[PDB]
This record gives structure tokens, C-alpha cells and sequence, in this order.
């Protein structure tokens, strides 16, 4: 009851189970919320293009909601120094405490202690606590006392480590202080040109604290039973498309956690054998994300010592015109293609046609890795630097237990596990819609008879590939063979 | 992982949020659960006959999903004695933990208690906790370090006061030890004659850890929303249905709190104003209950000083064929007909048709209360004789907020309010199905032109009133007048 | 376009498939459309309590329907005689062409000739077709020229006859004339005392031209396709429930005969191959309507060689007491009191729990049979003396293919027959909610030990049997001998 | 019961409505029913690559649909003759009577004369009738005694002329005679090459007999009501999608009209005053294809004096590589593409969406619009010359009625008409997914920047148009002038 306490949040834009929210309402009686916009020293990179939509738009789901529950308002306070900001806004409201959220990512990892020693050196009571993650890095260890090297034993170990928080309920109502009317800068996070165009992500995705809150519980009811044996099978709403809303916080890590071991429950006892098997899948794919924050809390990730050093010494082509081929759905391979049309058509693509993206870009263009996670980070809602990088990471190579790098994906049966009767194609590519689906990821290998049997003319319709696949198939073992050739070069 | 602690429950059939099991897989690593029958020394009195019905199949549904979370056994003991069962058990089981969970009736009050003492003697580390109340009774207080003499403020403090626990998951998975094949007796909880004839219970009700767990999550969907305007109507599903489940803890009463306060959540921020309200209205409900744990615990309720002292010295009736009349469909009052019909068809009825039939019982047949209670205890499947005892003092003048016991309720706008077209009676009261609803509750008052206009011919289909209303009404006043007159004579 | 014809109808409510409709508005261009009410000479007897209601409202819901196709008005004309109405009306109307449709009782089969002949001598040009039959009684003949004296070969002669008439659609609109004010008598239906007591009705049906063509648009897709296995179930909606929408005419027979005929087919190719024989059956139970009108154009069933003649000679008790614990729910016989209860709550019960209710009349009371017509007449809303009497033929002896009357039915696997689990008791009859299903519809039978059980105490709840079978079964067969001994006595 | 009376179907591929059917199951008591192929003098032009995938599917479900009905087979026979195939039939046979249905178009207007001449002369009754239309186009007249040159008034005086005829119901059951083994060529009607890649049309479409029959009846429960608004509407299911079914017959003409004007009538009661004007619109809607068979009857249209006469001295460029860039999706213009992207998708595109592909070719390529004809016969479901030449008609100048050649359509606001929110555009064509809907019609005319915003680069992903508009608009005025000019020149 003494004076205004204040929380400050980044991603963790929800009111329901925030620690933060419990805080400032359990040792003040006064509570203001905020969020801030240093972007420049936030430093490269920034978010990108949709990533701010989303952003913003959560937001305005943010502050009409934090206004109902108690009607201050969410301050929005924009400046060049972050930790010059909450300075600023607690004189300004007049606070005695600032809690905020922890958070993971090498970019606020420093952030965090400059603003708890500038922050305790004015006497402010900085404190901040876990709800963006499921088991806290720190939290899990390896036998004695060491790291994990590998997924496998992080989550057996998880598995029976003990059970994770409930979810705090939301706090009754609150209520601001004097919205003085101290720091309202309006924010600006999408360039005027690309206001009209970016909007019809809202036709396929809706952002909110509160759409993230039924995004789940429509997925139990559903899609949930049945993903065992779809999970793989992007042809159809085969999974929770819950990312973006666990990416900012909307939706919490361990409400689900809770939800789904329910369900679980629920269809053990009904005698469903196959809602259990589902059910522990997806517990896994939830434990990929916390992995994730492990993984570069654990590796340094950061300036340099880059995720990929081990691709330093690989020679790939700097082409500028391949890229934006990639950039677009003009490859030449359909599977790639479609995902291509739909990222960015968008801004959310299968899991599993990531990769088959994901590893074209590497594996057969042979292009700088930077410039896919670029794009990645730019053209995706759901995009964590945190997730993304291990992304990246299983991909091409690295991480001991992701794919062969030396190994190109052939698309034919690659593309059968991922869409069978081919119909992810011709949602998004339908200039080949009637060519019948034996080879409708190959339309190069299939007959010049057949093409015409289904008016694909390659060069009118659906352009002939990129690079035919054989000789970078070749060529990336040659340049496999450089690395491993000038690796030992410079192991002198 | 030392050794085999164990489980006993009684009035918490349930998996999750059981903190017993997760004290018992959380010290030992080998846990057999429990639970014993012995009746005669439960005290007098008994469960009543359905009671029973529904305990066994519970039990039933227990033991097939305690064997299937871990392949032991629902371990069923008799004796003459409680307290010389464990010991039977726990030298049996080989066991050095006994864990269980608290119940705060009297008749158990000291049982616990004195399976402390003889059990502490033994060095037997027996420790209980709490999962059959949201607030323990010892957990409230009243401004300076007092108690509630009425319901409104044991509430109203209890909103601001803390958020009470979210529950806790099921454990993953449990397991026995040697089912040694140590005390297998079969219950006995039906008699052999109304075995077939208690089964229809199961059309209407179908009990069970599992089935109760849906009971709910049904009714969030559908009934709640507009709960708020209907709670007092009886002729629809109007309420939860959720109250044997949650007597016998099959449902915990703190998930319900979780997900009750979520959807209240959802709905402000979905602009349903009317589910607020509605969402509120609903946790004073279930606020009754806890109260009513407050009260027993807080107030003697024991041999003698009985919850209906103050009708002590009281006057009436021992007539042993207004009883029967009563205990079926014949009284002459449609409203408290169909109550009768429906309690004694299926084991339940609305709670505002509770009071107008438990009233009729006290008010107008001015028959001894003890009788009412018996056959309440004995044909209720909701039966606690805590909530229900304190039902009994809210109806009949006890409690300072209870209604006047002076006031005899006139059954037509009573009716009204609670029946407004008149499908309730008509759904259990085909006699009269016809007569228009005008005076659907009043049959005498009506004109005998009427009757014969629906058939109603009282003394062939719809028996004449016992006790012809307006004389009642003048005796109870009388009645009343040597209460107070002979309370003075006594005050001497 | 000449001048103003108009239609007079009875037992078609309808204005779609109405030939008079679309023989009125095909000479001439001007159609006001007329129903009258002389009941005095209708002849006795009238139409019963609710046979009225039903036909109140119906006309309501012509006129108004009426109104919109074209503004006029149903006008309504109260006389003494009929013949002289339509005089009154034909100078009023200023008409030259009065068309109506057929109807084949006795009690119009001779007012249409004299409304023909009084109508013909002032040159009126009076005109009928068929709207109220599938094959008209005189199209249908006997290898040579003979009848059908039972109904095995009638349908199997009708099966492989033609196809009966599409029916025909609506007309676009229709007009007028001068409702000059010509003949606006409101009409009286119901008693004013039993108005408020009538409505009940209403909640469980609900009568209309249009309400009558969705009774049917919604059985077919639901109750139809699992309808042959369950016809003789009661205790579900396992019939049309379209007898009075039929009756009255306000669904078109052959509407229906087009309708079901068509699903047949879609299922058969369908390969649903119980779709057929369920669709085949209804037609059959649609044939019997069609006999009916039939045996009565067949045979005098008129004044007097009545249809139940050969019962002449036959003794029953005339006991009015019987009739009248008959009339209520009190027999004793739980599955003759359920229909009991249903047919004046609510106006219908299922053809199978017809004949258990209308044979115990005859069988087991032993009471004339006359008595059961009245209140058959007097309670249905599907009231037609043509299909009523031939229900009251098969069931007591007479029709050759009618049951025999010497058999009294025993009431405990008629009651298997048509009420397996026994929820059609239990739903009129709560009394005996609980006794267990083996004997519910035995109570007497059962041991009084389970009475108790189920709390059924015949002479408080659900009263001992009338007339406890055994001695009504003896009894019978010696009535059913005096019956044989006195017409050879008066062979003489 | 004499012979073997034969049907021989060609456009009326159903069971159910077929007089021909009720006749040789009328005359005859055998009856055997057959098709025949004689495509090479069928004459110039096939049926179209699709119209054969339908045609050989409805054949395969009315050979099993024949054969349920009635076990004999469909027999098919493949000659160069057509009339020497009845004739090779009717030996085989051994029939004498041979009945089919009528067929209005001109290349099988002479055939029906010589297989009535040349069958005649061999004494052997043949007799046709009426299923394909719903107003035999000799049935109607023009006040005296002439045609109609426009749709208005045929209509107008159709709608007060009487009701078409019920539909008939489908035979009880049929069946064969010897089939011989007579004449079983299977039929070839695809090419080899494009077999695989032509079902997928399955996907989207489904023919046959049965599904046409609840093509239909799902129709009316949903998309019917909303019809009237959104007929225009091409962005969702706005439209019967009823036509391919309704040109081979498989649906009933006149089963629709009784079920629509049915649905009217019920609407009109219910109060629905938007489901008669929707119900109104339909029918003026299926009167289309009333109005194609009469005009087809009425005029020429045949050998030479063609549909487009005048068009004769309109000067088109013949270039092959214009009409490519038409054939597939990369015009430039994206309704247009959309269009052609679903045509050659799927065999389907809403009329109104028609006109703009149609209208484009003629007025803007300015290319031979027999060209059009020709892929439009090729690669549509519902191609009948007859409907679909007065859909030529009308868009081109000719129809009196139809729409000003000299104008063109301005996309922009003609796509706001018929995609409002621009989401046709987008599921055929997801090049431009994102680029905002002001101008996703449009893309030349906006901003270069806004391009960029939603990554449309024409001339990567979305081609820049083929012959930017205006000067195509100048240049056909031009074309138009010299028509004008040169028609006058040999108007000498
Ligand atoms: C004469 C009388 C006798 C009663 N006997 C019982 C009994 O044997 N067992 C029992 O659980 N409740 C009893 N109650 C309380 C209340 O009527 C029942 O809880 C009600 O019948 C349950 O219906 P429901 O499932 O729709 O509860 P809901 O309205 O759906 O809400 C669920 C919770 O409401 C609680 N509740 C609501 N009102 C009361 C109340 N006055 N007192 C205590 N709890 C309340 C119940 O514990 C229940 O768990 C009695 C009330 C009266 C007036």
C-alpha cells in the first residue's frame, strides 16, 4: 500500500500468469504498467517488418485490456537509452519498485543487469522473475554438475524432474497512480509505406493477449488427438499454430503445460491409446522452445564466437539473384516454392517445410546463411532470435544430433512424407494445380508428354529449376571438402 | 525411494490435485492406496442408501484408475475399527508413511486426530493435508482474531483475501509393491434387495473421478454463461449438476476455482458483461460450501448441543402418516410434489426446490426436523452432513441470515419464482399436466369448473391438500408464540 | 376471368397440391375462398374438445395464409344447414363456379350429392376432385370386378399399380373480389371454460398448413432411415408424428408418397440397405390410411349396421366407475396409465400403445365399446371416425386380419415389446420412477419385497390393478361363449 | 409385356424424371437401355477434353445405377453411324420398340429426324419426348403468333403461363432381356496421356446421377436464402454450382423449379422476405438456359450463317502467342488470371467472372473469338454449345440485350463488383497475396513504392499486362469503325 509499484514487460504480453503483474500488485497498491521502444540500442538487429505488426497490434490488445482490468493505460515511452528510461519514468510516476520479466536472448541478457545496477544504485528495488520459460536453464543440470550436448537426456531428464508452476491467475483489477500524463510518445513500428500491405496477415493470424488465450483451447479440442500421426503432414491444420502467441508471451508456456498433461489425463482413463502418445509428442515439440533458451543461455551465441562458425571457412557463391529467386516462389521446386509463396504471403509456414526452405537455401544455392535468417527474422511473426537460431542450427550441420549437412534432401520423397497427395502445392502454387501428383515435386524429371497433359510448360507457368539439382549435389561435396580441407589448413 | 508410504482417502476420490498422492510418490517411491469401511464405529449415523450406491461405483472408478496411473490395487480393508486398520495395514504393507487428507465433520473431527496419536506411538510419520476446501476454516479471521456470525462478510473478506492454490497435476505414473495379497475384503454397500432398483441413478447420474472432471468443463461451455439470470429457475439445467462429485472430492473444488475465475477473465475482455456477473454469482455458490466447512468447524454441532437447539423447546406433531405423505408425491402442493417425485426418482433436486420442500416439512406438517434430515441423508447423493445440516438452519430460522422461520411461504408466487410457465411440476406431475399454469401450484384455490376443465379432479388423480393451508399457517404462529413462551418459562 | 369462383374446403387445409385451389383460380380469375361450421346438422357426432382446438387453429393459420397469397380473407359462415350456406354465399360472393374436394365419410357422403343437386338446379356448375387420398377407393378392384375384404392384397395390388399424382405446386397468387362484408361470422371452437386448459397442447404440437410441410421435411431426414427396426419402439420419437398434419389435409398425401418414394431411391443406390426396407414400411403404414378410406366407401359403416355388429350379442358390465379410472391414470397397468396420461396431456400417443390401451377397454374391462370411441373422438387430435373406427375394428375381432379377440394380451412382454429399458413408463409415470425394469409393468407380480425397494406401496403411490387380470381372462372367454351361444340362438 | 422395348440416352443421364424410362417400362415389360458413341460424325466439333472426363463418369454411374435398378447392364456401342447402331441394336435385341429423349441443338436436330425416318421405314414405333427443357421452346409465343428477339418478355409471359410438368418418380424397379452378350465395346474417352491428370477435377467435383441429385439439395438449405446479394459476389460459394449437372440431365429441370418454387412459397409464410426475391432471382436464372434452347431452335445457328455473323468484317490480330499468355494465368490482369487459373484448375468459373475472361478476349487481345470457344468447349464441365453460345452472344455485341461491344470493361471497379475485398484474387493467385486491395486489380496503376511494400516486381513474380489497357481501348473504337465501315461498303 506504500507507494506505486511499476512492471515493465518485453515479451511477456499477457495478464494472466505474469509473475510481474503478481508482484507490483503484492508489494504496492499503486500499479503502473509500461513498455518501452529503444530500438537502435536494442542493437542490430532489430525486429523485423511483421515482427513490429504483430508487436503492435499486441499492444493495443495489451492496453485495452490492461485498461479494463485497471484503467490506467499502458505508457509507451520511446528513447534512445533504455536504462535512461525507466530512470525517467520513476521520478516521473513517482515509484518506489520496478519488476519486470526475465528474458533469455544474448541482446537483454546484458540489458537486464544495467538496469538492476543503475537501477540499485538509485535505491529502487529492481526485481524480476520466470514466465517466459518452462524449467529455468539454470534449473537443469547433467549428472554431475555439467552441461547437455544433445536434446535426448535434457528432456528425459526434464521428464522426471519434478512438476512446473500452475498458472497464477490473472490479479482481480488494479489501478494506475497519476497517468500523470507523464510519458505518452506514441510509437512508430511500421514504415507509412507498408501500413495497407500488411494487414492481411490479419486475415490468417489474430494477435492478442486474448486471442492467444482460445488459439490453445481450440487447439486441444481439435487438432490435438489426432497430431501423433500428422504432425509431419503440412497439408492441413495438422498443428497448434500457437508459436508467434508463445513467441511474445500472449500465451503462457506452463498454461499449456498444465492443459495439455490434462488432456492427457483425461484420454488415458477414456481409453484413447492414441491421445497419450499424441499428447507426449507435443509435450516435446513445447520442449524443443525450452531448449532452445537453454542452448544460448548455456552457449556463449554472441560477438563473435557466431552460432555456424563451423561453416567459416565454407566458399559459398555470393549471388544476389539467386537469393531473390529464393525469395520468392520461382525456384523451380515446388515444395520450396509453396513455402516460399506462403512466408510471405503469410508469415507463418509448416515447422517441417521450414526445413525443406531452410536447407534449399544452404544446401543447394549454397548461399551465406546470414542471408536466409535475415529474411527469416524479417518475414516471420513467430520469430525468436532464441528458436530461430536453433533453427538454423539442427538444419545445416550443426547441433550433433541435426541432420547430415553433406546429405541434399531429395524432393520427391521428401515431399510425400510432408504432403502426400500433394495438395500443399496447388493451395499456394496452382500453375501446376492438374499436374497429377506422382510428380508434382518434380515436374522436371517427369515426362515432356505429361507436362502438357497438365499445360505445365516450364518457362511460361512454372519456371525450369534454379540450379538442376544433380550438379549442386555435386558441388556442395566439393565445398564440403574445402572446408574440411582448410579447416585443417588453419588447424596449424 | 526408501520404503512404501500409503494413501487412505475417504471424501477425495481423485487423481489430481490430490496433494495425499503427491506427498506419498514424494517421499516414498513405492506408494499402495487405500481406503476402509468401517461404518458402525463411522458413528450413527451411516451414509445413507444412496450415498452408498454412489460411493461404490466411485470406489469402482477409483480403483480402475488408480490400477491403470499404477498397477496396484484399490486395497479395500472392513473392520470393526478405523484406527486398528492401518496398523493392519501398515505391517501388512510394510510401510513406515501413512498420508491422507483432512475432513472437518465431526464424526471424523477426532478420528483423524487419534489416527495421529495411536499411529505417532507407532513412529509412523502420519501428516494430511488439504484438498476438500478452498480457504481452511482456520485460515479466515474477522478483523481482530474473531469469527463470522453470517455469511456476507466471511465472503466478502474472503474475495480480497489471497488467490488460493492452482491445483496440482496427477503424478505421472505411480506403483504398488506387493500387492502382498494382504487385505482384499469385498465391500458391502448396497443391500441385496434394492440392488436392481437403485441402478436407474446411473440414467440421470453417472459418478466417477473421470466423469466429474467433465461434468464441469461442461458446464463452463454451456449453463454458465447465463447462470446469473436463471440460478433460481428450476425448469432447466440451470445449474452446475456438480455437487455429489464435489462432496465426494471427485472434482476439486480449486480446479473449479481456476477455471471458473479464467472464463470470468475471457468474458470481460470479450465485453459479455452479463458473464461476469454470472461468473461472480457462481463462486458464492460455491462460497456456500466453504462457509459451511467454516461453520462446523467453528461451532460445536455435537452431542448434544445440537445445529437446532433454539427449536428445543418446540411443539409438534409426531404424526407418523404426514411423513409418508410427504415422502412421496401425495402432499396436495404441486411444487413440493414434483420435488418429492424427483428426489426420490433420481437423488437430486434444485436447491431453491430443496427449500420449498424442507420448508413444507418444518413450516406446514410442523413435523419433527430429525425426520426430514434422515431421509435427506438417506435418498441424497449429495449428501454431506456438513453443507446439509447447514441447509437445514438457513430454512428454518438458525442462522441470523437464514429466512424468518415465522413466515410461511405462499406456494404460488413461490412458484413463480422458481417454475415461472409450469414445466417443472409437468415433468414429474402428469396428473395435472393440463390444468393452466395460472394455477398450476394451487389446485384448491382455482375454480371446480377448472379442474374439470384439465381433469384435475382432486381425490381421483391429485390428492386434496393435507392440511388445508391457511390453518397451518395460523398453528405454526401459535406454535411459535409457546417456543417463546416457554423459552422465558426455562430462562429462569 | 369471367367471373368469381370460389372453393369451399373441410379437411384441406392446405394451398399447396389443392386442386380446388388450382381449379378456382384456372376458370375463373377471381377466387374467395370459404369454410362453414353447421355442427348441429354435421350430425352426431361432432368433433371432439380438442379436434376443435387443433381446427381453430389451423383455420388461423389458413386465413393468414390465405391473406398473403392473395388478400382476401377465410370467411367464415356459421349456419344451420350446410346446402343452405352456399346459396348464402354464391349471391354474395356474386359467384359462378363453386369447386371443393371430396371427402368420403358417411357423414359428408351424402351432403356432397345435395350440396351437387341443390347447387346444380340453380345452375351453378358445382365441381369436386381428390386432395385427400393416394388411389382413389373406386380406382382399385378385385382380379374381376370384386373388393377386398382384407389388407394384405389391397397394397400388394397398389404396389404394382401405377404412379399416383405429383402433387401439384402452389398457385403463383391469388385475389379476391369484394369481401363485400359479406359473411364475417366468428366462429365458436372451444368452450370458453376449457380455452386456458386447451393451449397445453400447443407446447408438444403445433398445427399449421406450413408447420405441417416441416412435420414431414423433418422426419425424413432424421427419424425416417431407423425407423423400420424401431416403429414398434415407444419410448422414443420413433414415428412421423404426422397423423393430425394428415388428417386435416394440411400435408398433401401424395407430397409425402413423392418424398418418401425419392429418398428410397437415394438410399438404395446410397447402399444404405435398411434405408429401403425402413422406407418401404412407412409406405405400407401410409397404405393403411389409404384402406381405411377404403373399408368405409366399401362398406354401409352407416345407421345402423355399425361397424362393430358382430359384438351385438355380447354382454359387458356397464360400470361407469371403470371407465373412469380408465379415462385417468389409475388402472394399475403401468403401460395402459402411461398412454393413459400421455393421450390427455397431450393429444397423441403412439399407434402401438393405442391398441394396449383400446383392447384393455375391451379385453379386460369388459366395457362397451362405444365408451372408448367417444374419448378417442373427444381426446385426439388426429381424430378421423374413418381411421378410428378401422383402429377400433382390428384390434377387438372383427377385421379378418385383425387380432384375436378371444387373446388377452399379457401386459409384461407386450411391454417388452414396445418399452424395452421401460422410459416410456417413467416418463408419465414418475410414481413408479425407481422399481427396477424387470416388472414395470408388472408391480403386482413382483415380490413385496422390492416393492419397498422401489417404494412403490400400491394404494398410496400407483394403485393395485383394477380388476386383477386372471379373472378378467377367465371371464372373457365365458362372455365371448354367450356372445357364440346367442347368435346360433337367434340363427333361428 | 409383348417385347423388349430400348432407351437410348445422350444428355439425360438419369434415372428419376426420364420419359423415356416410363415409357419402355410402359409399353414394353422388358427393357434393356443403352448409349452410343459415334463422335467422328457427331461432325466437328467433340466434346471437349473435360467434357469426356464427366461424360464417362456419369456413364459408369448410371451403368451401376441401370444396373441396381433394373440388372441388365448399360450397353454400349461404338459405330461410325449413329443411326446404323440402333438398327445394329434392335436385331440384337430383339426389340420393337425403341424411345429416347429430345435434344435441341442443331448438330443433332437432323439426326433425331433420320433416326426416326430411317427407323420408321423399318416398322419399329421410335418415340421421343421431353426431359431436358422445362418450356418446350415450341410451347411458347409472341402475342401473335411470332418470336421473341430479347429475354425480358420470354420470360415475362413464361412466368404467368401455366406450371411445367412435375417430375416424374424414377421407375419401381427394371429389367434387362438377354444381354446377348450383344455389343459391349467399351468406350474410350480420354487419350492415354492426360488420364492421370485429369481427375483431379474429382476433387473439386464430383458427377454423377446420385450426386447431382443432393448437388441440389444441399444448395437450397444454404447458399439459396443469401443468393439474391451475393449472386454477384465470385468470392465464395454464392452460386448453385449446379450447371455441369444440369447440362447432362443428371439433375431434373423440373424436379428444381417444383423444389425452388417450393421453397419460395415456405419462405413467404415464414416471413422471409429476402428468401422469395433470392428464390424469384434463381428461377430467372435457370429460365437462362430455357431461353439458349429456344434461341438455338429459333435461329439458324448453323452451317453457314453463324452465331457472330456480325462480326464477319471485324479486323482481329491473328497472333498465337497472345491467346498462350490468355490460355494460362499471366495476362496481366488478375481477375482475368484468377479465372483462367481456376478454368484449367478445375473446370469451373462463376459466370459473372466469365464475362471478364470472355469480354478480355474479344475486346482487349482482340483476337478470333472462335479461338475462345474452342478452350472454353475444351476445358469446361458444363459446356453445351447451346448455353454456351448464348454466352458468347451476349457478351459480344450481338444480343440485343447483351452488353455494348464498343465498351470495355475497366477492371477495377468491375472487380469491386465481383470480388470486394479482393480474396478470388489470392487463392488462385498468391503471387500478389499481400499487395492491398485497393489496386489488387490493378497493380500498373499503383505506386511503385506499394509494390515494393507487398513484393509484387512485374516481370518476376506477376507478369506486367499484355497490351497496357488504354491503347487496346483506342484501337478497338478503331476496329469497331472499320466493322461500321466496311459493312456499309458491301451493304452495296
Ligand atoms: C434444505 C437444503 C438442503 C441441502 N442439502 C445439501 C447436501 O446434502 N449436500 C450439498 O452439497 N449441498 C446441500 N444444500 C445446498 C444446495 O442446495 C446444494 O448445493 C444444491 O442442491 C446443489 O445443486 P448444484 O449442483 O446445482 O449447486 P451449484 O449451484 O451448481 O453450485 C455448486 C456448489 O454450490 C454449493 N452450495 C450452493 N448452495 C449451498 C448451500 N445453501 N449450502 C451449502 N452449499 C451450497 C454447493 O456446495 C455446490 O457444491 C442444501 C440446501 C438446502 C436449502
Amino acid at each position: 500500500p506504500g507507494a506505486r509499484a511499476v512492471v515493465w514487460f518485453r515479451r511477456d504480453l499477457r495478464v494472466e500468469d505474469n509473475p510481474a503483474l503478481a508482484a507490483a500488485a503484492r508489494a504496492a497498491g499503486e500499479v503502473v504498467p509500461a513498455y518501452v521502444w529503444a530500438p537502435e540500442e536494442d542493437g542490430a538487429y532489430y525486429p523485423g517488418r511483421v515482427s513490429r505488426w504483430w508487436l503492435s497490434q499486441s499492444l493495443k490488445h495489451l492496453d485495452a485490456s490492461l485498461r479494463r482490468l485497471g484503467a490506467a493505460r499502458l505508457v509507451t515511452r520511446r528513447s534512445n537509452d533504455a536504462v535512461a528510461a525507466l530512470l525517467d519514468l520513476v521520478r516521473c510516476t513517482g515509484a518506489t519498485h520496478l519488476f519486470f520479466n526475465h528474458l533469455y536472448d544474448p541482446l537483454s541478457l546484458v540489458r537486464d543487469y544495467r538496469v538492476k545496477e543503475q537501477l540499485a544504485a538509485e535505491g529502487i528495488d529492481v526485481q524480476s522473475f520466470n514466465a517466459d520459460l518452462l524449467y529455468e536453464p539454470w534449473e537443469v543440470l547433467d549428472e554431475d554438475r555439467r552441461p547437455f550436448t544433445m536434446f535426448a537426456p535434457f528432456w528425459n531428464r526434464c521428464l522426471c524432474m519434478p512438476d512446473p508452476a500452475a498458472p497464477l491467475l490473472p490479479p482481480k483489477r488494479i489501478n494506475s497512480g497519476d497517468l500523470s500524463r507523464c510519458p505518452w510518445d506514441e510509437l512508430v513500428f511500421e514504415d507509412e509505406s507498408e501500413r495497407g500491405s500488411n494487414a492481411l496477415l490479419a486475415r490468417a493470424w489474430s494477435p492478442g493477449w486474448q486471442n492467444a488465450d482460445k488459439a490453445l483451447t481450440a487447439f486441444l479440442n481439435g487438432p490435438l488427438m489426432d497430431y501423433s500421426v500428422n504432425r509431419k503432414k503440412a497439408d492441413s491444420a495438422s498443428t497448434s499454430l500457437l508459436s508467434p502467441y508463445l513467441h511474445f508471451g500472449e500465451l503462457s508456456v506452463r498454461k499449456v503445460f498444465h492443459q495439455v498433461r490434462m488432456k492427457q489425463l483425461m484420454w488415458s482413463n477414456d481409453g484413447n491409446h492414441a491421445g497419450e502418445e499424441s499428447c507426449t509428442l507435443f509435450l516435446r515439440s513445447i520442449g524443443l522452445r525450452e531448449y532452445s533458451r537453454y542452448l544460448t543461455f548455456n552457449h556463449p551465441c554472441s560477438h563473435e564466437k557466431p552460432l555456424l562458425s563451423h561453416l567459416r571457412f565454407f566458399p559459398w557463391v555470393v549471388n544476389e539473384v539467386y537469393f531473390k529467386v529464393w525469395r520468392q516462389g520461382r525456384t523451380g521446386y515446388p515444395l520450396v516454392d509453396a513455402g516460399m509463396r506462403e512466408l510471405w504471403a503469410t508469415g507463418w509456414v509448416h515447422d517441417r517445410i521450414r526445413v525443406v526452405v531452410s536447407s534449399f537455401f544452404v544446401k543447394v544455392l549454397q548461399l551465406p546463411w546470414r542471408w536466409g535468417m535475415k529474411y527469416f527474422w524479417d518475414t516471420l511473426l513467430d520469430a525468436d532470435l532464441e528458436s530461430d537460431a536453433l533453427g538454423w542450427q539442427y538444419i545445416s550441420g550443426s547441433l550433433p544430433d541435426g541432420r547430415e549437412l553433406d546429405r541434399i534432401d531429395n524432393p520427391q520423397f521428401e515431399g510425400y512424407k510432408f504432403d502426400p497427395h500433394g495438395e500443399y502445392v496447388r493451395r499456394w502454387l496452382p500453375e501446376l494445380a492438374r499436374l497429377p501428383t506422382e510428380w508434382i515435386h518434380h515436374p522436371w524429371d517427369a515426362p515432356e508428354s505429361v507436362l502438357q497433359a497438365a499445360g505445365v510448360e516450364l518457362g511460361s507457368n512454372y519456371p525450369r529449376p534454379i540450379v538442376e539439382l544433380d550438379a549442386a549435389n555435386s558441388r556442395l561435396q566439393d565445398a564440403l571438402s574445402e572446408m574440411w580441407e582448410l579447416e585443417a589448413a588453419s588447424r596449424a
